[PDB]
């Protein structure tokens, strides 16, 4: 029934996506102007990320207003446009809150740096990892960045200030947060400062506010952890919290299974996954804006794809691996196809990065995980079509390395190609958007004879969509246990050909060509 | 065996390959710069389309010297060094060889035009170089008509003068004394002319050809002589000979290449087993040649008017795209640019048996420029990087003796083999490993053919053998999943195993009916052991 759980997102930087003024650096026009594309690309929902006021020194996760569009966005007007204009096509719009602290440039934060009195700003944050104020003469308290004071959650007057903030923008019209930083939010006295029962109670009356006041409103909880910690942060169907949280354990084992031409992990993870509110639901992804990380691994796991993935020791930064989809890929569509089409089969709502529909590429040339920040690539143009400014003066500067370059990958090229990835994956979107089971469905994983062939059915309403994803560079060969469904015909999704129906013992064979994706219904 | 038996053929046109001095047309020395490309490749052979002096009437078919080379293409120098270049590198080259007719700008002819006798009393030894009477057009000069089956600017040479099969053999040492390796023989079949009779394939143009072979049997044993001959292959096979009467070393084995795209669209791979499997047999020298595309039209000839009229609904829904018999593009925009199909089809030429002809350009997926006229879009330069006009010249695109391709995607800035080799999955680098996977495997050269029965005819399968190799092809031609069931009931207790990581398929069972699975457009390439 809600949005969210059959919603397909796509991850964009304002900043990065489209030029609109020609001073090199993105903007709301300009990411206006492209939302027919965003339209019939097939996504659902755009999560934008942080375009609030900043000096930038966390790239602006710092916040220094919660109410306001950093300037060279745009303006607050420019932000009520696309709003209206993505809205009139269809599309909801998710932006970043950032609950736990502020940049160091929040009036709030200036005015309380000014001792205990001339001040009601003094007890908004916390006061004597920590750091000396020169004017105040005290320690303050920071979990992330000597520039990122965290909020004091324990005075009501802030988490009114948060609601406030929340309603700002609710208030406009947007249709959800991702809401960062939540753990860190009380803090206790020799204790773990982390998913404290005082925080829980803060972000149970969080939602139970918008339940209230905006009803249809989405709750995404960035919180990097393993299932089974942030099934907590979704709440109980008596206390409900976050309406979705991120499924991270499975990201890494997509392309750990594709190097391994075994899926063992992936079922590993999938199939332990614990049970979660009716409301519910988890949230997973191939790449975004960082690294690809490498935290919920093994030691031996994480060197064996640093091995896989990471040939230049340039490609590593802090615990992961920082690439683009399509060179971690050797840009093999088949390999590009195989873990998109496995990855929109699993349970949970997938988020797709910009850039990753028409094979974008990286550049280690840049700092500290800017080199999959690049400028969005519309067409072979001056800057991509980004920007009418020249490549040295973009924000970041567009590749045009030869086989990554906006002069091969761009929009325009694969909106006229018959049989670009672009036009793949609107199909690819379709065929997911015509078969709810994959929104709402259970999961199975079933026997195959391979390690290398992951099978696994979704049920819902009396459909039974079967899915084998073979993970090897070369033809395998499965037996495949459809023991339930003897006297079914598993028929071809796309086109709808049928194979032989299931009989005697239900025992499949199949064989299947390198990294072959077979997206079939049972009947 | 014989070098062209196992060879991969790649035809290339000189005036288009690479420039060498700015003047927007390709040459010798160009292509002589380009020749490690070619080498890497893992091509064999080289084809060069005419390069002979000519006006060009007829896309360089209008011979006016033999012994010449187009002065817009370079010297006969830089010819020589592009052939010692080639062979250093371990490639074989073959040109084309116009047997049936000159340009009417051919001295011989010049000279022939001259009536029987020359004013000062001489008798004009050239005027019975041509067919002269009383498809005939009248010369203006010497009064009377002049034979010619083609073009009235291709004047029939006469064959039953023995001067003339004399300069044939005399053009033929000329380049093969210079080191040629073989010749893509033109017009043969239409040599000789009688009275009430077809004028074609009359057995004393074979005795001309027996003769021509023996010459160079004799005379250059290794040598290649091909047969552009346009007949089904039943008919062709004439032109072979005998073991005992050789002619032709290879002929083209035409209908399979318009099959493999109709059973593509038809999603049934009938009519191409049926081609395949109702071959003639050839003698133990012999070998087929073919192919998907070339610098011609797609011909549409050998099919029915039903298969016709689909092939154009199918392949040529713009009118523009049509021309004489058949449609005037590329393979890659045919296929809708879907590498799947690109691979595909690809794969089924390799595994055939034959000598594969690969069209340069190909290799890279270029397109075609349908707003050139006759066949020109797709004889676009060959684009080598993005520089300024695809690497093929430092003249300006509009300067190029064909514009190079510039469109979003086909384009020089998007297609290009710069691009694609340092591209780790590039269709170059995917064609480059192809050729090595069929290299190293000589039942697909020499080996035989055997259909297999699947359960489904859009599931095309077959084996080759040869010296105790025994190999399995699977190839769907549909677009999405397919189940066949493979009767491999012979190879019964084999195993089949992948060609490229060797990864072993369960084993043959029982009544040996081998169940299997396919994605759109796959292809199992498999040993048998
Ligand atoms: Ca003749
Ligand atoms: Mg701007
Ligand atoms: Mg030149």
């Amino acid at each position: 029934p809600e949005w969210y759980k059959s919603a397909v997102f796509y991850e964009l930087s304002v900043r990065t996506f489209q030029d609109g003024n020609g001073d090199g650096k993105g903007d709301f026009p300009g990411l206006t102007s492209r939302l027919d594309y965003l339209k019939n690309l097939g996504v659902d929902c755009l999560w934008l990320l942080p375009w609030f006021p900043s000096p930038l020194r966390d790239d602006g996760y710092d916040v220094a207003d919660y109410r306001g569009i950093h300037p060279d966005l745009g303006t607050l007007d420019d932000f009520k446009v696309f709003l209206r204009e993505a809205h009139a096509r269809g599309l909801w719009v998710i932006g970043d809150l950032v609950t736990n602290h502020t940049s160091s440039d929040h009036p709030w934060f200036q005015a309380a740096r000014r001792g205990p009195t001339l001040n009601e700003y003094h007890d908004y944050y916390v006061w004597s990892n920590w750091t000396l104020d020169e004017q105040a003469g005290k320690y303050y308290w920071h979990r992330f960045f000597a520039s990122q004071p965290d909020l004091n959650y324990d005075n009501p007057k802030v988490v009114e200030e948060l609601h406030g903030a929340a309603r700002f923008w609710l208030d406009l019209g947007l249709d959800g947060f991702r809401v960062d930083a939540v753990p860190y939010l009380i803090e206790r006295e020799g204790t773990s400062c982390e998913n404290l029962p005082e925080t829980h109670e803060i972000l149970k009356g969080f939602r139970a506010m918008v339940d209230r006041e905006y009803p249809g409103r989405l709750l995404l909880a960035e919180a990097f952890q393993w299932p089974e910690e942030v099934v907590e942060y979704f709440g109980t169907e008596a206390e409900p919290e976050f309406h979705m949280c991120f499924n991270f354990p499975v990201m890494p084992r997509l392309y750990m299974s594709l190097k391994r031409e075994d899926t063992s992990s992936i079922r590993e993870i999938m199939g332990r996954l614990p049970k979660i509110p009716s409301f519910g639901q988890w949230c997973i992804f191939l790449r975004n804006h960082d690294e690809l990380t490498l935290e919920m691994v093994t030691d031996d796991e994480r060197a064996f794809m640093y091995a896989a993935y990471a040939p230049d020791a340039r490609m590593k930064i802090n615990v992961g691996i920082r690439r683009r989809l399509a060179p971690l890929l050797d840009n093999d569509r088949r390999r590009i196809e195989l873990l998109n089409t496995v990855l929109l089969a699993l349970p949970g709502s997938p988020v797709l990065y910009y850039g990753d529909e028409i094979g974008m590429g990286d550049d280690l040339g840049l700092p500290d995980r800017n080199g999959v920040r690049t400028p969005m690539q519309w067409n072979a143009g001056t800057s991509g079509g980004f920007s009418t400014a020249q490549p040295s003066d973009c924000f970041f500067p567009p590749i045009q390395d030869p086989v990554y370059g906006f002069g091969r990958v761009n929009v325009q090229s694969q909106l006229q190609d018959p049989s670009s990835l672009l036009k793949w994956t609107a199909r690819q979107l379709e065929l997911r958007r015509a078969h709810p089971a994959f929104a709402h469905g259970d999961l199975t994983f079933i026997e195959t004879g391979n390690p290398a062939i992951l099978a696994f059915t979704r049920q819902y309403d009396g459909e039974t969509l079967l899915i084998v994803s073979n993970f090897a560079g070369n033809a395998q060969a499965g037996l495949l246990d459809l023991a339930p469904f003897v006297g079914r015909a598993p028929v071809t999704l796309s086109g709808a050909s049928p194979l032989p129906v299931v009989t005697g013992n239900g025992q499949y064979p199949v064989v299947m060509g390198k990294y072959d994706y077979y997206w079939l219904r049972l009947n």
